[PDB]
């Protein structure tokens, strides 16, 4: 271990009093060795940080080494940059110029794969960050004229323009940012205009129409519509498979831009763009199964052609529809997208599906009404035939809602499983409303499709838990959509089918589905329910009753679902109805005991909220006082001869909660002496408060304090 010494006492010397060969052996050291990696890493530290001067004098004079300077110089600019005088550090950057300048036109740089090239253009980015704005004002135009000599040179500048455009908030700042650069940025498309129509060489065009695609939206509408860049990028770059992904994005780029002097040019830019891409891609291909055996380059075109129809016909629908000769393209065009949104990915379904919530935003806003069941709308006229391929395809793709927890696993379990953050959810919430836009564009199509694969599914042909997971989704998503003399009649057979399926379905399996099914189908239709009693009250027993069932998840469900309906339904509970002699209320009070002992303590918490809020509804004068005390009269019974449900009662009830309040309310201050402002923030009666329950206070309370 003597040797250890040696190394040791060997580098601490010659930072302080630098050789090349030294420096070699002690990085390849700390690789190879278990101590040399600690030491030497501690080592490293140590001589970072004296000072920068001995780094650049070293590179002077190697890749090892290479990335340890770098990384001395990166961390010292950073640093230093704001103390340091502008010129002396300007004197660096020039240094940094010279040698990325030097290395990038070596040929061996090629050989040495462009590591040292890749970190040595990161310190430039560290420089011209913070130097950038008061420093210098021609580096633009510099590395636009040291780019016109070389192949690697420029290139390599397209890179550094690439970072450039990386590390470049709000609207008017940018547009006066545009305004001041666009004299700067005409030389930036210049350049690229230059190397796509001359250059041969492959790996410079594709980091050139890179470097375009980001600098596309500063550069200036003279330089794109007004010239034959839209026509160039059609035949030329469109075609060519190793461009086939890059140049899709430059045109979704284009369609981006807001019509004001250009309008046939976008349509050029369409027709164009149809006329390659059916000949790029087959209208018969189904887009995702070969995207499903697709390359991980395979697949950016299909999600690039997506995102392209979508911007573009976003903006410019309108445009396509004016021509006549257009339409039928159009129509094409929008078969396309129809075919791209039935790929599986979370990706490019919600890319297409921006889309489509805007498809069925515009012509609802055009015709809320439905049709039918002339004066056919002219924009529905057109997207007619097409419109029902969306109400088909968007009920049988919506996702989990965020009320019910019903998880399938890929070996067929079934299970209760809650997901992260709202990037499930609010792409549920998204297909619903453009569902919902839809139902409105007719509700006949919507009842027919939706009552067709229920009797398939009454049948039992294709019958899986997920192929009507789907579809309930679908129709809980409906809720609002039809008027109530055609909700009614087409949710009550709805309803019938739905029990009659959790009667054939047996096992816990299939049930705890029909159950979920059944519950958020229910919960999201408070109208129907309300109108129809005894419909409400088979419907609440069965919810009692699937609160009976072991499998974890259903009954938690069920709970939830049943402050749903109280929430909404409050009203139709406590009075006796024409069906029922019998109050509903008066029935689970009597029941309550058989349903609550297979419950968590949680779950039966939610559950007397629900009772409370059932309750608080009834006026009826002394009626409901005795009520709510035969209501508490069990658990407050024992009290006289835990707090925590009280006020949980006391806060969903309200202000009528005097009657329960006034028995226990002196006995409190005579234990405290030895809940108050719920009930003070709910009551409606600051006469009686003020006068009655005010006063005893100040013996109990304010002088406890002091006490």
């Amino acid at each position: 271990a003597i040797m250890t010494m040696l190394a040791d006492h060997a580098a601490r010397q010659l930072l302080d009093f630098k050789l090349d060969i030294n420096l070699l052996d002690n990085v390849v050291n700390c690789l190879y060795h278990g101590e040399g990696a600690q030491q030497r890493m501690a080592q490293e530290v140590l001589t970072h940080l004296k000072e920068h001067p001995d780094a650049w004098t070293r590179v002077d004079t190697n890749m090892n080494t290479k990335y340890y300077g770098l990384q001395i110089l990166e961390n010292v600019i950073k640093t230093r940059w704001k103390i340091l005088p502008r010129n002396q550090c300007e004197g660096i950057k020039k240094y940094v110029v010279g040698l990325i300048i030097k290395t990038s036109s070596d040929p061996t740089c090629v050989e040495k794969e462009k590591v040292y090239i890749g970190k040595l253009n990161m310190i430039l980015v560290q420089i011209l960050k913070q130097e950038w704005p008061k420093h210098w004002p021609t580096f633009i135009s510099d590395i636009v004229g040291a780019s016109r000599t070389s192949e690697s040179l420029c290139q390599n500048n397209m890179v550094i323009l690439k970072l450039l455009s990386e590390e470049v908030i709000t609207q008017v700042k940018s547009k006066h940012l545009k305004d001041s650069m666009c004299n700067e940025f005409s030389q930036i498309f210049q350049l690229c205009q230059f190397v796509m129509e001359n250059s041969q060489n492959a790996p410079l065009v594709h980091a050139t129409l890179e470097t375009l695609l980001r600098f596309l939206n500063w550069i200036p509408l003279g330089y794109i519509f007004e010239t034959k860049l839209i026509s160039t990028l059609i035949y030329k770059f469109l075609n060519v498979p190793m461009f086939r992904n890059v140049s899709l994005k430059c045109l979704t780029e284009i369609a981006g831009v807001s019509v004001s002097q250009y309008e046939e040019q976008f349509v050029t830019l369409f027709t164009l763009t149809m006329m390659q891409l059916k000949q790029m891609l087959p209208l018969n291909t189904n887009i995702r199964l070969a995207y499903s055996n697709g390359k991980d380059d395979e697949q950016n075109f299909i999600q690039n052609l997506s995102l392209f129809l979508c911007t573009f016909l976003k903006e410019h629908d309108q445009l396509i529809e004016k021509r006549l000769n257009l339409r039928e393209t159009l129509m094409e065009a929008l078969h396309y997208m129809l075919l791209v949104s039935e790929v599986e990915e979370t990706e490019i379904f919600k890319i297409c599906l921006e889309y489509w919530n805007h498809l069925a935003a515009e012509l609802y806003r055009e015709s809320p009404f439905s049709t039918s069941a002339f004066d056919v709308p002219p924009r529905r006229q057109l997207y007619l035939p097409m419109l029902f391929k969306v109400r088909l395809l968007m009920v049988s793709r919506m996702a989990k809602p965020e009320e019910v927890l019903v998880v399938e696993n890929d070996q067929g379990e079934v299970v209760r499983e809650f997901m992260k953050d709202t990037d499930s959810i609010n792409l549920y919430k998204n297909m619903r409303e453009t569902l919902v836009y839809l139902t409105h564009l007719d509700y006949v199509d919507t009842e027919r499709i939706m009552t067709e694969k229920l009797h398939n599914q009454v049948n039992g042909t294709e019958w899986s838990w997920k192929n009507l997971n789907t579809l309930c989704w679908a129709i809980g998503s409906i809720s609002g959509a039809m008027h109530e003399e055609d909700e009614k009649r087409f949710l009550v057979t709805v309803i019938k089918d739905l029990l009659g399926l959790c009667e054939q379905k047996r096992g816990k399996d299939n049930k705890a589905i029909i159950a979920s099914n059944i519950m958020y189908i229910v919960g999201q239709y408070p109208r129907f329910l309300r109108a129809h009693w005894k419909f409400l009250k088979t419907v609440v027993n069965k919810l009692f009753e699937f609160m009976h069932e072991t499998h974890d998840g259903v009954q938690d469900m069920a709970c939830d679902t049943f402050i749903k309906i109280a929430q909404k339904c409050r009203r139709h509970f406590v009075q006796v109805q024409v069906g029922e002699v019998m109050p509903f209320i008066d029935e689970i009070l009597n029941n309550i005991n058989t349903i609550i002992c297979d419950l968590q303590p949680q779950q039966v918490h939610t559950f007397y909220e629900a009772v409370g809020y059932m309750i608080g509804a009834q006026t009826d004068q002394t009626v409901q006082e005795h009520l709510i005390e035969k209501y508490m009269l069990l658990p407050n019974q024992v009290w006289d001869s835990i707090l925590k449900t009280n006020v949980r009662a006391c806060k969903a009830v309200g202000h009528p909660f005097v009657i329960q309040l006034g028995r226990i309310y002196l006995d409190m201050l005579n234990v405290y002496k030895c809940l108050i402002s719920g009930w003070v923030s709910r009551s409606n009666d600051p006469q009686m408060v003020a006068e009655n329950f005010v006063p005893p206070l100040l013996d109990a309370v304010l002088i406890d304090y002091q006490r």
